[PDB]
């Protein structure tokens, strides 16, 4: 039975939730596509359904948007700030209750449920004085009576797919910056987090409609591979902006370009931590392992793979193993909770082949490795010795808490081996030639880079130059004018 | 028998070209491949010859580049700056030669191979000044003690690869931004430009040489579609650019995607739209210099000129009066406007669409024929009464060929002009402010150029990384 | 006796005002300076009175300013725009009230009193975002090895001097940016507008003590030219922004140059319409009666002067005269009143007095001119013909609302006659290349000029360029690093 | 008599200058004010004679400038850039020549004669480029059919004001900056470098000339506080730029903000910090050349010198026995590094302070003396045992007197340092990166320079407005 008709998650109510949603909204709700379940990863149980989009929900629905972007594009930069401020402060009201959700769909523990949730709120009160901003220089011609104006349009329509890791924040981020900047917007998210969609689209839904806005400003369409394919392929989706894994990611980004159209694109994260000799251990040992197990593994950020000096190896791996043990497990919505399950069954399936895969390979299983017994799908956090920094399945997209560990004798070959790779490193040292080495041309390619960092969601992190994002949801030209 | 071994072209041995050269530089010059011979356009006369990039060149100029880079993104981009400061000053010792270079091989008039020379001396000065303007902020953290850096980065190597139509300028322009900012260069140019980018290679290799720098910095591997797929499918390449036809550039980017690489794509039908309060007296000379500049090879070149139907017939017959006064030469005749289209392919296309006008309903009304002189000469030509979405009026192909196109409203002309895909420039004569904003607007064209009545580039040769650092209420120790 | 005192009055203990308050705030509130009582300028009534600071008060103000600014500064600069987004929010909980006691002791309509709070909420609104973009760039040096920082640092207490007519908003301003960049503030506002001032900072202080930051952060020190003046001479005040008449504000900024300190200084506005002859009069007159007339003439932004070409002279004078006899007259608290009281029975005296000046230097009073006869401080609305641009009344500073109307003839004579005055300029033509010559270097001097703009508050025409007027609070240095 | 009329000095005469020179340029030369004669400081002989601005020379020129000015300002910023780049070339042309004029009249060492006269080059070159960067954003108004422009405009005449230890380069700074920026100029430099004004002047004014503009765009009025204080009191000079001493500049900015007029001002105690764990192989030659560099009269000259106690005998003798190799000489000698002062009253002023330094407790440890030698040398000095906050060691005086102080700890040393008003620069030297980032932070210097182990500057000649311009649902017409 539905845990949304049992009593105590009643809760679930005050999202607009029930035990069958519409899981298309374009100023309409609706949904003709295939009807899915969606589950508690922390006991299997069925939460809800989604009746997703058709196709012929996706053809509707886009329409409908291009129809609205005709009335959002003529409305002030700084009006569309108001309503992007409108939609934080909805959010913020919720705040509880839609963090419980993601926790709850999701799987990852309540403070980082809420604290995604806030991390949408702070984008949103962040867009509004950034929708002033919005605009280019005009500057003088060497041609007398002649102006040279650099103009910023929106590109039309942005499309948003989106990741179960984070079911509301990339969305989020996406939906303030395109929205003050004239696009509306289609998203599909992951179907396994259908329910937290439409919960968040009910919030934005109502914020557009209590200012007299089309609905479609911000549609939804609820779908699995046929939807984002669909968007993929649309040259009327200006805009694609995708999350996920580096495979679809991959074709994602062709079917883009084989229509000259414009991406965005987030993919898997193999992040490395490095520890040289001279690291402070009280520093890096925590570290590691929060960048590690946090949120079960599943981060774009999470550390997968940890370089040691060899001379304190062994050290840091049995302190490492030692934390391991004292992790606390259990509901992710219970406060006390650290570690909580792996999104779906196919994640632990995922976690057992890779673990198979690692040993076979030569690695040993020093923590970890093992599905835990209980109710949900959780596993052990892993700790793996004795591959070498070439191996296969170290470089193997899996969001699971594994962590592949390496010795290194000195600086030459670790840089060497980490720039063998092509999303975040960090590094600890005292070395202060050492770090502006890593930080300059030589060093990691990294789009994030941490230096001696201790361990809310720091989005700060992951910002073109400056304030400059916005640009990448417009289109540029260069205006001649003749005014003689 | 070759040009360059006839006393009258003696001139082209101040740029070191001989009559058979080495078209592959990355420090050493060689040259393993096939042998190519260029051609003059304007007698179809062979000039000399270049020996160009095997595979192995290839490899070999790659890995050379590689490790150039190592020595070259230690230096201080305001000194790299300088080292392209002393590039423009060597352009501009050469810049007589070097032009007329530019007219021989490629066929645009002197004024204009000199100019593309000069576009690349000023290009040169601007990247000076650039060079001093590449970094990021220190961002406050939210999180005490710690700061955010945005730091810059050579992405490392930058393939370029261009067309024969501005065969130094546009690998002048990447070539001086992907220097300032720390990445070595490998030139892949228009086979039938390979003197050009031979000559060009010959005076930045000095350069670099001279400072004491590896010449492989700026490497040159002359070829055709071999190189340029190997460039496009090369992990080692870490941006990629290409200047070209919209069908070959599609795949380059595709090929490009395919290995998680970069890529700047610059691939464009532009369309002139004159509304019926327009100064004709500004619209027709733009409309014949923007359709017959460089005999219709530019990719800003006006193929498509809308105009009102209510001055349709005087706009046109106004050009064609003024067409009829083009003064046609070779490119080195004083004075003269057009010259040859750059190849005799282009002569046999150029044919095919006029054919394929009439075919479809169109009127020639100037022009249309081949000139009957030596070389690759055909009419700058005029074409009226097809309509706005004839498939030959949107043709990727580089003649003089204008397509004139009537319209009643504002509201077609711009619908018309807005279901052409990847167009790359429009520009409108209208005295109505309201109309120009709405063509300037959201609702307005998509294209990245537009004309009315007539800084941040570097961050596209570099890569970002956000860097955070550590830097009873009394503190002690 | 005093409206605080009387029950239809009793929403201002809603603002936490009693009978007498303290006027001065330093986390501590006090006041052993002179007590004030301020005046409702709608019909002379006292309303509450307010002990305002001694030198002492100020003496130790400043000093615990000062300390506080030790902890302030070393708060990160995106948690102080947190800071500020929580002022912005207690601003919008009591927006109503706070308006209702700006018209009440200040005097301008009600939707002024409540838009002049909500300017100062978007301020807040938009300083949340700014506090993201507080800082400078790292550029390589030519020297291998070396760095070029450009550090941007709070200049450490901001002295904030602010006038009677917009008692909140410019306060506001100051204050939320300067925040943001890590500065304390002192506050000495207009004294017949203190109890606004007060209530301001009870809004303030509760957030500030709310999250245990000491509340000198936002200090202030009500009182006369005395502490103006000690603030002026301070070394200790770093910045001092005036808002104010021009001859006080002339005074403040020698001061402050005698001690090589720094100032912002915002005064008086002698403003200019000019009407071409192709220009809409549906336009024109009611974009000057408007600007001409709101808020009783005593805007900084106020149109003081009116040029218009003789062939249209008539006509627009005709049909402003008609326009000022509709003009709605009463309580400025009254929904329908579109028309309060001068601030102060000074200024009604001030108003006589240029009136009959015009009248001696040649000019027409061809509508008002006259005090009405009703309780408070109200004037009629005035328009003064005749009057050659030259006339030494209409370049008087005056916060009333006299009209001064000259003729011209040609785009010549009053481009000239306007270039001779050293805020706002507004012209009205169809003339684009006249537009052009008077935007340009040729044109109007002045930092704020419209083109045929048609008649909340437009704080976006007050914002260095663009986004950085963060920079004008904050200290530059050029910090060169040999790493090598 | 006359250097300039010596045959050895007649390169003087390729600057123009002759026996008398006008000292006034405003289109016209001229002059009718008092005769100034100015002196070589290395032997006290006399150049040459300016004859300076009245009165009535001044309010000429500065109607001529404002006269100028409605056509200089109708030029766009770019081709502005051009002659800003016309005249760093003409700067060039003379550098040599130019620049021994600065070590003649001003008393420098050539290679730092020549060096500024590189500065003010590479200063036109920066303009050039910059005059393409001025311009401000379109915004979008919160109000549907508004624009918000930001637009700049010159603010109209810059008045500038310069001092004899930078004769060229403070003022080509100012001048570069402010023409590209669309207004004109009026210069009225230190009374004792006329001449160099003059030659300055004189290559400025034929790029104008040569350029069909008027020659007041730049104008030139030299003369004393008298012309000085015209200028600050003066409404039509929109903006003063005033370098020059601290006592002067007040009252300057004072009459400035008299009548509401805009002023820059340039007027610096410079110290330097050596921690315990500081590099003295880093120390001593940093502390010794920024010391005794020209003759200890640069803005940046550092005069005092903190040293940790555990290192400051070391520091002390290192510094005496570096000193002691100071190669001394006249300004055009080969090879030397310490010339003249300026004037004879800088003499008598040191040795004013020398007396009282020792009056006040002070050692000298090094010089202390007049050299005996013509002209205006004196031994560049070292003084040990002050207390920081001695009145002698804050007093603004140009010469070569380095005070030194001991310190225990990084609190008193930093305390010592903050209550200094008004410093130019603090350089430190440490290894310690918690202790630099104290110094740099919010709580460290106040000095806007500042030194560990060792482009917005068009804004200030402009004026910003805001424009704001209009550009059943069914739209009709
Ligand atoms: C990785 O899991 C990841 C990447 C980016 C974000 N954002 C920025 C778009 C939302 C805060 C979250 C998570
Ligand atoms: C079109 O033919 C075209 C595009 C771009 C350029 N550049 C910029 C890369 C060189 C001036 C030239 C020609
Ligand atoms: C004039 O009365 C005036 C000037 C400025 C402001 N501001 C900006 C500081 C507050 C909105 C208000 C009124
Ligand atoms: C100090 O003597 C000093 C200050 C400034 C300058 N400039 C910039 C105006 C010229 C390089 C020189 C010397």
């Amino acid at each position: 039975t539905l845990l949304i008709n049992q009593p105590q998650y009643a809760w679930l109510k005050e999202l607009g939730l029930r035990e069958e949603n519409e899981g298309v909204y374009n100023g309409s709700w609706g949904g003709r596509g295939e009807v899915i379940t969606t589950y508690c990863p922390a006991n299997n149980e069925p939460i809800a359904r989604v009746r997703q989009a058709s196709v012929a929900d996706y053809e509707e629905t886009v329409k409908k948007a291009r129809e609205a972007w005709k009335i959002w594009a003529d409305i002030p930069a700084p009006k569309r700030g108001e309503i992007v401020r409108q939609i934080g402060d909805a959010l913020r009201e919720k705040i509880q209750v839609l963090g419980s959700l993601v926790s709850l769909e999701m799987g990852k523990i309540l403070v980082e449920g809420v604290g995604e949730v806030q991390e949408y709120v702070d984008i949103c009160d962040y867009a509004v004085g950034l929708s002033r901003m919005i605009g280019g220089p005009i500057l003088p011609s060497e041609r007398s009576g002649h102006a040279l104006i650099e103009q910023w349009n929106p590109v039309g329509l942005v499309g948003i797919i989106t990741a179960f890791n984070f079911p509301v924040a990339v969305y989020g981020w996406n939906n303030a910056i395109a929205m003050i900047c004239g696009n509306v917007c289609l998203w599909k998210g992951a179907p396994t987090t259908s329910l937290i969609s439409v919960a968040v689209t009910k919030i934005i839904a109502k914020v557009l409609e209590d200012n007299k806005l089309p609905g479609a400003i911000c549609s939804l369409t609820c779908g699995g591979a046929d939807i984002g394919t669909a968007m993929a392929k649309d040259e009327r989706v200006n805009l694609l902006s995708f999350t996920g894994s580096t495979q679809v990611g991959k074709q994602v980004g062709l079917m883009v370009q084989e229509r000259f159209g414009r991406s965005l694109l987030e993919l898997g994260g193999n992040n490395a931590i490095i520890a040289f000799e001279d690291a402070d251990l009280s520093l890096v040992v925590p570290s590691a392992l929060f960048a590690a197990v946090g949120t079960a593994g599943q981060r774009c950020t999470t550390a997968r793979r940890l370089f040691i000096h060899e001379s304190i190896h062994d050290e840091v791996v049995n302190r490492l193993k030692k934390a391991y043990a004292q992790i606390r497990v259990g509901n992710p919505w219970d406060p006390n909770v650290l570690y909580g399950p792996l999104h779906t069954k196919q994640a632990v399936s995922m976690f057992l082949g890779a673990v198979e895969e690692a040993k076979k390979e030569g690695g040993t299983v020093v923590y970890g490795g093992k599905v835990m017994d209980r109710p949900g799908n959780y596993v052990e956090p892993t700790i793996v010795t004795g591959l070498g920094h070439d191996a296969s399945i170290a470089h193997t997209e899996t969001f699971a808490p594994i962590l592949y560990v390496f010795k290194f004798k000195n600086e030459e070959e670790v840089f060497a081996w980490n720039n063998e790779v092509k999303l975040s490193s960090s590094i600890f040292t005292k070395d202060l030639g050492r770090i502006f080495r890593w930080l300059g041309p030589k060093g990691s390619d990294c789009g994030i880079v941490n230096v001696n960092i201790p361990t809310a969601f720091g989005g700060e992190k992951h910002t073109e130059s400056g304030s400059d994002a916005w640009k990448q949801y417009m289109r540029r030209s260069t205006c001649t004018i003749n005014y003689s």
